């Protein structure tokens, strides 16, 4: 697998066919399929380096691992896209030993230049991916490169986790099994040899050729993308209160949920579905929350300043199945965006939320995850608009901004999910750069579906469902408050 962690450093050769056999569309795929996952190995701020290779006859270098622009996501992905087909035409034969041997020539080259003896050297594992119809017809075996190889990057039993090698055929063309399943690794209780029609593929099945499982620092907002992963894998920052309620952890030792749940909280834990049960040692409730605040003149429920924080009485373990998620306006989620250093809360806002329409997500009473979408400036208003229907909790709605104000996010139109009684407090909470931010949290909504099974409101239910989210852009002062020395706020 290739791993991702905190020690050492990662160098990754992504080397593509650009052989006659490879047409100038699938090698497009190929190029779509690179960047994907450089773009995926760069989300989880890990110490890597890429090399890009193209081959036929003869491998070109577009980036080697001695260049500093290895390090750089944009380089990469740059010298990616710069990457042409035709630079081939006059050598169109496939020598995938030649392409094998040209990594081979780049670490003799980077040992060299580091020292053999040296940890710099001996810290670096190394995983190369050939996106190739394996029809490989020239050059000799690619076996002697393999094997010289593994002998200067001493894989032994010890050193096993040193090299991966992956070959993969993406796309619809014409592939020899054969030739992929010989190219890659051969290591017990994995698979280096892939099959795959498009991107979208390729994309499910690199997030198992990830090994995270030794990611256990604080590091915020990151997950699982794979449609085979568990529920708690795919969100992390999840947890479930039982005072029921959600949460999301935001430090490894601090929950964010709604006021109006108010113990046990269950977090994340790799080694069951059931999660872990921690106590809590301090709740902190918003003041300003009073849900009968309006009640004596025709507001009958009202949530402004629907926020509380849980601090647990011991700290979390990091994990696979328990992670913070980002909070925006933080330094942490500064970086995960890859934004300006000096950027403020409102560039975050504007990073985030620029659209009038904003697919996000929050997680269902059973862990999966649902999708809405947040609408933003003359949407929010129309959005919003329909409480005036809802007589019944609101008999004396004079201004619709009298129920909800400026303080919450607006989703539930058209074929949006709509949270149940049991989702609230949970994160709603986008995805950008591979990399998952809470914008908000959920409140109160006019339709409860749950009220694994959730019913749709009939088309003609009046007032139609619509969910109200308190916005997290609208509480800094208050997040501030408590958080300043467990966050590093912007
Ligand atoms: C219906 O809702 C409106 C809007 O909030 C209330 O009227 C508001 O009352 C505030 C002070 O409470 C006042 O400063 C606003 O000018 C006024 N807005 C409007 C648009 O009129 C109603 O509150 C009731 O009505 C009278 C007349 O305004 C208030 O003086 C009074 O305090 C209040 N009645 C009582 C004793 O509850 C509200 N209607 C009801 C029946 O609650
Ligand atoms: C998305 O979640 C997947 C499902 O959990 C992850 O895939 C799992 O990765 C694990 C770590 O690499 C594998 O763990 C085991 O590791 C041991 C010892 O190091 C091996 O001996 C085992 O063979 C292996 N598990 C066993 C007992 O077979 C899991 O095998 C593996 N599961 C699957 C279905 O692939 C993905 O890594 C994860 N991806 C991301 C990006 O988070
Ligand atoms: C292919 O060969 C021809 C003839 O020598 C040459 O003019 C052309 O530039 C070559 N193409 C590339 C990509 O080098
Ligand atoms: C979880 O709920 C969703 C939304 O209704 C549903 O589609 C899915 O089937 C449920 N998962 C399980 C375990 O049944
Ligand atoms: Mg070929």
């Amino acid at each position: 697998k290739i791993q991702i962690q905190r020690s050492g450093h990662l160098n990754l050769y992504l080397l593509l066919d650009a052989s006659q056999s490879v047409s100038e569309n699938d090698f497009l795929i190929f190029k779509e399929s690179a960047s994907l996952m450089v773009d995926r190995i760069f989300s989880f701020e890990i110490n890597v380096s890429v090399a890009i290779i193209t081959f036929a006859s003869e491998p070109k270098v577009l980036m080697s691992v001695l260049n500093d622009n290895s390090r750089d996501m944009t380089e990469v992905i740059s010298s990616l896209e710069n990457a042409n087909y035709k630079d081939h035409e006059n050598g169109t034969g496939t020598n995938t030993y030649a392409a094998l041997n040209s990594v081979y020539l780049m670490m003799n080259n980077q040992m060299r230049l580091l020292g053999m003896e040296t940890m710099a050297w001996q810290e670096i594992r190394h995983a190369i991916i050939l996106l190739t119809d394996g029809k490989s017809n020239m050059g000799g075996s690619p076996k002697t490169a393999v094997d010289h190889i593994r002998e200067i990057l001493n894989i032994n039993q010890k050193r096993n986790d040193y090299l991966d090698i992956y070959a993969i055929g993406v796309g619809k063309l014409d592939v020899d099994w054969r030739e992929l399943n010989e190219l890659g690794s051969k290591k017990d209780g994995e698979r280096h040899a892939f099959i795959l029609q498009d991107t979208k593929a390729l994309h499910q099945v690199f997030e198992h050729m990830l090994d995270v499982s030794k990611l256990t620092d604080t590091i915020c907002g990151v997950g699982n993308m794979s449609a085979n992963a568990s529920d708690q894998e795919r969100t992390p920052w999840h947890v479930t209160i039982k005072p029921t309620c959600r949460g999301a952890l935001i430090s490894d030792q601090w929950v964010l949920t709604a006021a109006h749940c108010f113990w046990r909280v269950n977090v994340g834990d790799p080694k069951s579905q059931w999660g872990k049960e921690f106590l809590i040692e301090k709740a902190v409730i918003s003041p300003g929350f009073d849900v009968f605040a309006k009640k004596n003149q025709g507001i009958l429920e009202f949530y402004g300043d629907d926020i509380a924080l849980l601090k647990l009485a011991q700290k979390v373990k990091m994990s696979t199945h328990a992670r913070p998620i980002c909070l925006p306006c933080t330094m942490e989620a500064n970086l995960a965006l890859r934004r300006p250093q000096g950027s403020t809360c409102r560039d975050h806002e504007n990073e985030l939320l620029n659209k009038q329409s904003v697919p996000a997500h929050f997680v269902a009473l059973n862990g999966s995850k649902l999708n809405i979408n947040l609408k933003m400036g003359v949407e929010w208003t129309s959005c919003a608009e329909v409480v005036s229907q809802e007589k019944t909790m609101f008999p004396n709605l004079t201004d619709v901004r009298e129920v909800v104000t400026d303080q919450f996010l607006c989703s539930g139109t058209q074929e949006d999910e709509s949270p149940c009684k049991g989702e609230s407090g949970g994160a709603v909470f986008l995805e950008r750069r591979f990399r998952f931010f809470q914008v908000g949290l959920v409140s109160w909504g006019l339709y409860n579906p749950c009220l694994n099974s959730r019913k749709r409101a009939p088309r003609s239910k009046v007032p139609p469902p619509r969910d109200f989210h308190i916005n997290l852009f609208r509480m800094q002062p208050w997040l501030r408050q408590h958080l300043g020395d467990v966050l590093n706020f912007l």
